[PDB]
């Protein structure tokens, strides 16, 4: 259920990947026509957002409040549309029929709906319906911001005075903090109010913190490239969080049975650097029916290995999970494929006083980028396998569904990790996603501003760990703790000439530092840093800092480390990306 929400949550992110930073008009235009026939075509979608949370929360929006949110919605919608068919003949006419009388109507245009939004978005924060109308906020925040930049872009053209288009950037900038502290405040409100000590209860809070992430928290993570002024040029940007599809399970009650939360919650993947799915050894065992005749083997346990980020080689192997194999083991090779969907087959026998179920079947589409073609692989049983009951399409659906699967995805499989029952009643799977938009080969775009995920890094250093993240930067980040080398990172220039370069970091420190860049071990920026917080602070939207680097400089080498100095005890730094700016 609720999959159409998903998909246009899922949608909208993937669009807007793409018309991130400044974009060319064209560009700007398509979008907003998608933009317009998704989110903004009706009340069905923002009355399928409402009842999205409902669902998850198991809580009702009170009449009014619903009433009111759709009212302004419907008004909204005529303000982006006539917004929209204005800016469209403004792009396609020639700088000539540019009169100061069509001039004035794309203004009051543009003001009118800029002006509706931030009138109307106190309607979706109603006190003690902020959680429930989290969705409805994000996408109309998402909006309103979206909204506000093209005053950058198409100011002047329009014949907006220096103080109007300086008016709607201060005015961005304390939205955007605004808005996605919003966001991930009620995220987290949400999140405790559904942790409980049951099976059950970590599927509804798994499940609201997966439809949170593709619906919420990687809408607000694109929101500061929406600043054209700080981001001239159009941005090559990836999503580096983990997502945990709904465990694989043949009955829809366990009878007390089913893995306690505790169990689940406290042995999933913490913090780690990025990786990808290589490996997989199955483990099957025997479920005897009672008869015999309904007897059926099941998958008990499994090992998974993943590589590691471009620029190491030595493959990590997890530990065993779940219950060593009776049967003969089954093993599944993907070095150089990408798993975009898993389907399963589900059995059970019915015992005179228990119920005994497992996943029988798996059947993994992957596709070969380089060789570029599609192909499955699958895992049976082979002892009464039953049917499909778990299909990864209803929980992560494509970004498109105009092009092929095997092109349109969203998602790619990353881990697999078996957990077991309470009495030894069976095995219950449980697989961790990542977003299509990570680059394997961390590739630095000659003509775009860059952005690289300190993540992304193969190796890490003094004492550097990876931390759970804000929230709202879209994945993980770095604590530094210590004096010295913190993170080495591969890269790919995508040009051979003698490209210069400029750097930018986004970080948050607890006092003055020094920041150290090396290529292949040799050092060629260093630059100092302000404090942007204060130690034992919680990091917000305004914890963090984005600054640049003096000096340009050229990509000779792929090693990039990046080094911090000037810590005192107690002191910590707080990375999160490393930006490359092409120069002349």
């Amino acid at each position: 259920t609720t999959k159409d929400v998903i998909q246009k949550g899922i949608s909208v992110v993937g669009d807007l990947l793409g018309v991130v930073g400044f974009p060319f008009g064209g560009a700007l235009v398509s979008f907003y026509t998608n933009f317009l026939n998704t989110i903004w075509p009706s009340e069905d979608p923002w009355k399928a957002f409402m009842e999205q949370v409902e669902a998850l929360m198991d809580q009702k929006i009170a009449d009014y409040a619903k009433n009111k949110a759709l009212a302004e919605l419907q008004g909204l919608q005529n303000n982006v549309e006539d917004y929209v068919s204005a800016l469209s003949s403004w792009q396609k006419n020639p700088v000539s029929s540019r009169n100061p009388h069509s001039q004035g109507r794309i203004r009051e245009l543009f003001s009118q709906a800029e002006s509706h939004f931030r009138n109307s978005m106190p309607s979706f924060a109603i006190s003690g319906y902020e959680v429930l109308f989290l969705t409805t906020y994000a996408q109309a925040a998402n909006t309103h911001l979206f909204l506000l930049k093209d005053a950058q872009i198409y100011g002047e053209e329009w014949g907006y005075e220096k103080e109007d288009i300086a008016e709607f950037y201060k005015r961005q900038l304390k939205l955007t903090q605004e808005y996605t502290d919003h966001c991930v405040k009620w995220y987290n409100v949400g999140l405790d109010k559904l942790r409980g000590s049951s099976y059950e209860s970590w599927v509804n809070f798994n499940r609201y913190r997966r439809e949170m992430t593709l619906t919420v928290l990687d809408l607000i993570a694109l929101f500061p490239l929406y600043d054209v002024r700080l981001y001239p040029k159009e941005v090559k940007t990836e999503l580096t969080r983990d997502v945990l599809t709904d465990p694989i399970v043949g009955v829809n009650n366990l009878r007390g049975y089913g893995t306690t939360f505790s169990n689940i919650e406290n042995y999933i993947r913490k913090p780690h650097l990025f990786d990808y799915l290589h490996r997989i050894q199955f483990h099957t065992r025997f479920q005897p029916g009672y008869y015999g005749n309904d007897s059926f083997n099941y998958w008990s346990g499994n090992y998974v290995s993943t590589r590691p980020s471009i620029g190491s080689n030595d493959i990590i192997t997890s530990p065993f999970y779940g219950n060593k194999s009776s049967e003969p083991v089954q093993n599944l090779e993907f070095n150089g494929e990408k798993v975009y969907r898993a389907v399963a087959n589900t059995n059970l026998a019915v015992w005179p006083s228990a119920v005994y179920s497992g996943v029988t079947k798996v059947e993994f589409s992957q596709y070969n980028d380089q060789t570029d073609e599609a192909s499955t692989q699958t895992y049976d049983s082979k002892r009464n396998v039953g049917a499909v009951s778990w299909d990864s399409i209803d929980q992560l659906p494509p970004e498109t569904t105009d092009e092929p699967l095997e092109k349109g995805y969203s998602h790619q499989l990353n881990y697999v990790m078996c957990f077991l029952m309470q009495g030894s009643r069976g095995t219950i799977p449980v697989l961790t996603w990542t977003h299509k938009s990570v680059d394997f080969f961390n590739m630095i775009d000659s003509k775009k501003i860059t952005q690289l995920p300190l993540v992304k890094a193969y190796k890490l250093q003094s004492g550097a760990s990876v931390v759970a993240g804000p929230r709202f930067t879209g994945g993980d980040i770095i604590q530094c703790t210590e004096n010295g080398s913190a993170a080495t990172i591969y890269v790919t220039p995508d040009v051979s000439y003698s490209q210069k370069y400029r750097a930018r970091i986004h970080y948050a420190s607890t006092s003055q530092i020094t920041f150290t860049l090396s290529l292949d071990g040799a050092p060629f920026n260093q630059y100092y840093f302000d404090k942007t917080i204060n130690k034992g602070d919680t990091l917000t939207y305004n914890s963090f800092n984005l600054a640049s680097f003096s000096t340009p400089f050229e990509l000779s080498g792929n090693n990039l480390q990046i080094g911090v100095t000037g810590l005192s005890a107690g002191d910590k730094v707080y990375i999160d990306k490393i930006e490359f700016i092409p120069v002349n």
